[PDB]
């Protein structure tokens, strides 16, 4: 395990427990969500980013960070405002970037 997996494993925890009902825990499935793959171009979750650290994928913290917002992005623009989805969605966007600093 090399340093940078070491700090976006422990920054991958910490936006997790941001997230206790596991809303961004795995990928959004057409089976929850009829039509999602058709509107969202770039899917992304807490699972995915786990795997692309496990597999030395994200060479810059950068990219991680990215990967997170485009996460909370998706969400903010599939689901209309009022909708619990948005409303963590933007929650943890501001509070993640903030913890990660
Ligand atoms: C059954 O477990 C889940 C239940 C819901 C979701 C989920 C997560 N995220 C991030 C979403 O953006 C999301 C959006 C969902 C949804 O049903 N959207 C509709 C209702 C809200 S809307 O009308 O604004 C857009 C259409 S379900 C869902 C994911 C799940 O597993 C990880």
């Amino acid at each position: 395990s090399t340093p940078i997996q070491q700090l976006l494993e422990h920054f991958l925890r910490q936006l997790q427990r941001k997230d206790p009902h596991g809303f961004f825990a795995f990928p959004v499935t057409d089976a929850i969500a009829p039509g999602y793959s058709m509107i969202i171009k770039h899917p992304m979750d807490f699972g995915t980013m786990k795997d692309k650290i496990v597999a030395n994928e994200y060479k810059s913290v950068t990219e991680f960070k990215a990967d997170f917002k485009l996460m909370c992005d998706n969400a903010m623009t599939y689901n209309r405002p009022d909708t619990v989805y948005y409303k963590l969605a933007k929650k943890i966007l501001h509070a993640g970037f903030k913890m990660m600093s």
